[PDB]
């Protein structure tokens, strides 16, 4: 249950010290990756979010405007070109400030969400790094939302509803909410401060979410809420935050055209519900062991022959599979039957489909699952549709 | 024709001062953009690619180990990270070699296609900087092919394929060649190079492609064939590259264990289709002057109501378009018909449904296209069969 060693058995990824901290993805591993891609857009679409994408670097007098040069500049890579320094992004938020500058905004186009896959860089100590969970280059499931004061609670709503959608597809129900309250040295009033602490306060009743309130933990512009996930094995992973801002909109000078028709500045929600997806599937490779769900496994189905004379009947049951949208594979090897079948419960492959005569002259095929249960002889399209049914819905379980 | 100022016009993009050279890509231009990766995906599924991901920036002693530091080194961006110093990529060739030396090869694991949707960088002159097609940060359908000596006909022959089957697609058809020779600075010897260039030639020749000797221009490592693509307006675009490569697998201690148990250094063929995805996006935009074909539009449909009678069978009639995975959003403004469809027709929006009292009786639709002809009113479920069929062929035309 160690991702290091199962992401080299599984060849899903690599590392060298040519590149501390950053991840070769091979061609397994990139399949995991880019599954979690279209089921985050999927729920994009679902919640109304762009999808945007900002440059990896931009000037270091933009980044001085936001504030976070004087905290974060140790943690940033900075290169020069025709003398002026540029800054690689470690974070997506005034980019898409950026994207809403230009042109006039009104409050008819608010709230607007813009996401993210953004690709971000942090220059992490070397002796910190770990595998997929403590590096340097990471992809966040990123997003902004740019809204009125009173349209802070509802859209808090939705990435609280968001959280809980994601995590109990792969199976997280044990969550843990922690409110980051006030801290020393802040912006704003205190009369502000009290109602960004109630809105979030307000959205977790409205969900029965039960919290925790972390005092003083808060960002100096604005409350937060962080989501933890426990695994199979009861160890905490935060994963969600959403956090508010009541600071960087007015530093990149942000606005839109109220009813009044008076100028004011937005409200800006940080949210990310996966964090680092490098991270989130090193929780996912230790929570499965490798044994993923069938959605997110590299090769869902391998097909395979006793002898030579089921070859095509394999080659041509592999493509009809694959005209399914189905990541499918044939072994055509000269190698005993359990030899075969061990190589892929090795690489856990959630299906293997075993092709004798038995089979051939009826036009079916025996179904075996990695776990070892036997599921007999089906007819193909029903094992077709059996099997695309459990991609679409991501069903965490197989057949029986 | 000005890609630069449809973008703005259609929302595509924007750049500015603060990251020159680089691209802030909207919601609408990302859609356009991620169709491509769909496109070209396909094509990798078809041709057999590996998809891998490399990391964003890796050591400047790796960078010398390959040579390109010395000719180079002006026009990378370098950062640092204790005390050790890092460019940022301006190309996948030696990401792609590391992942290939993890797990010894043999000549049974040739030939190795591997691609990726590469994020590369290079320290261009601001003054040189032109809009989406002359920039500092690019995204590059690259691939590298490693296959022995033997192999390297059959390979030259399936990306010289790869590049007329994917120009076709857009409606390029006038396509000019020109094959590089040896440069008067060389590697290698007189017989490699003779051997070389006699299969880039051959494979030229076979596909009864006529071509111009580039005298001299090939790189010091390899010769190389270029296409050059005529777009409506008549004016070159250089967009595809084929580079062999006889030094970097040398360099970077990449071997394989042959047929004869002999460790051999495998030859890479370095493959870009597009070159630049968004130079290609701005050749694309000025070849079309914003009029996309179907399945690249960002909004495929719009259906709209006459009276506010029909605004709850629109609204079923967006969801029901929108199941059937094509981009459609409804206006249901309080806005003369002629206002609505002149909104999405300066939006380039291809297809526009019209919905009064005769058709949410009959279950039909009014359709016209932005050209401006009315097809009458026809089936829902016929209407959205035809508009998948457009979608999923990839036709430049439209209905009738
Ligand atoms: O937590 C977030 N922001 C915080 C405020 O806003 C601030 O970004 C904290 C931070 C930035 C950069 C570094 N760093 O090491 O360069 C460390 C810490 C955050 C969380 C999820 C999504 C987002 O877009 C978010 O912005
Ligand atoms: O043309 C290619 N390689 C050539 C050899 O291999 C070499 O890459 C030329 C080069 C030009 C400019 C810079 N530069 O830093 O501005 C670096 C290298 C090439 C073409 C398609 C795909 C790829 O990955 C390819 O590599
Ligand atoms: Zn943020
Ligand atoms: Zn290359």
């Amino acid at each position: 249950r160690d991702h290091r060693k199962i992401g080299k058995q599984l060849d899903l990824y690599h590392m060298q010290e040519e590149a501390p901290g950053m991840v070769f993805w091979h061609n397994d591993g990139w399949t995991i990756f880019r599954e979690l891609e279209v089921f985050v857009r999927s729920k994009l679409k679902e919640y109304q979010y762009q999808e945007v994408k900002g440059p990896f670097m931009m000037d270091r007098v933009l980044w001085e405007k936001t504030g976070h040069w004087d905290n974060y500049k140790d943690a940033m890579f900075t290169t020069s070109s025709e003398n002026r320094e540029y800054c690689i992004k470690p974070m997506n938020c005034p980019g898409h400030v950026q994207i809403f500058n230009q042109g006039l905004k009104s409050y008819r186009d608010l709230p607007l969400r813009m996401a993210e896959f953004g690709s971000c860089h942090r220059n992490e100590p070397s002796g910190s790094l770990h595998g997929l969970m403590r590096v340097r280059g990471f992809t966040q499931d990123d997003a902004h939302i740019f809204c009125t004061e009173e349209q802070i609670r509802d859209e808090v709503n939705g990435c609280i509803r968001l959280v809980y959608d994601m995590y109990s597809t792969f199976g997280f129900e044990k969550i843990v909410v922690k409110l980051s309250t006030r801290p020393e040295k802040r912006i704003g009033s205190d009369e502000m401060w009290d109602r960004a602490e109630a809105d979030l306060a307000v959205a977790l009743e409205e969900n029965n979410i039960p919290f925790e309130y972390q005092l003083g933990e808060g960002a100096f512009y604005g409350p937060k809420i962080e989501f933890t996930l426990y695994d199979c094995l009861d160890r905490a992973w935060q994963c969600g935050t959403v956090q508010l801002d009541f600071s960087m909109p007015s530093r990149l000078s942000a606005s839109y055209v109220g009813e009044d028709n008076e100028r004011k500045v937005p409200v800006m929600i940080h949210r990310a519900i996966l964090g680092s997806m490098e991270r989130f599937i090193g929780i996912l490779t230790e929570e499965f062991a490798g044994f993923f769900p069938t959605w997110l496994a590299p090769v869902q189905v391998v097909i395979m022959n006793i002898t030579d004379s089921q070859s095509e009947y394999v080659n041509e049951l592999t493509q009809k599979l694959s005209n399914a949208g189905i990541r499918v594979k044939a072994d055509l090897r000269n190698e005993k039957i359990g030899f075969k079948i061990r190589e892929h419960t090795l690489r856990r492959v959630p299906y293997m489909l075993v092709c004798g005569d038995k089979e051939v002259e009826s036009g079916k095929v025996a179904v075996r699952t990695r776990r070892g249960k036997d599921l007999g002889s089906m007819d193909v399209n029903e094992v077709i549709e059996k099997l695309q049914q459990e991609i679409r819905s991501r069903s965490l379980k197989q057949l029986e």
